[PDB]
């Protein structure tokens, strides 16, 4: 354990390379056809790890979505977007509901921005690790 905000970021690339992984084989190291990482640039660091918190909160949401998918009750289905929260404040819940609201081909584009921007910003993102599925 400590405290690095690298760290965090850290295992959000993590988790969007395997998100990426998971729906594309990756056979493109530019998926977009335009680029505007100066876009990233109009943004503080408190606000770019805000945003890159609101893709890993949305990516854990659609997970455990997914995994209430099949053979779960409807009792325990899990809404379609981010219900509001009064700990969380409101603007930050449209936010968060608009990422919901964005379909799966804008999301991708999302991710693999902020995933592009961190493997720039961090090239040591590129020598981290990954892990290994078995069953």
């Amino acid at each position: 354990m400590g405290e690095n905000q690298e760290l965090v970021l850290s295992d959000h690339y993590i988790s969007l390379k395997r998100y990426l992984s998971a729906t594309s084989r990756d056979g493109n190291p530019k998926p977009p056809p335009n680029k505007a990482r100066d876009k990233l640039q109009r943004l503080t660091e408190v606000q770019f790890l805000e945003l890159s918190t609101d893709v890993y909160d949305e990516l854990k949401r659609r997970e455990q979505v997914a995994r209430r998918g099949p053979n779960a009750p409807p009792e325990t289905a899990p809404p379609d977007f981010l219900l509001p929260q009064d700990n969380f404040h409101p603007k930050r819940n449209q936010a968060r509901q608009k990422l919901s609201s964005l379909g799966p081909p804008r999301f991708r584009d999302l991710a693999t921005d902020v995933f592009c921007e961190l493997e720039r910003r961090y090239p040591n993102f590129a020598n981290l690790e990954m892990p290994l599925n078995a069953s």
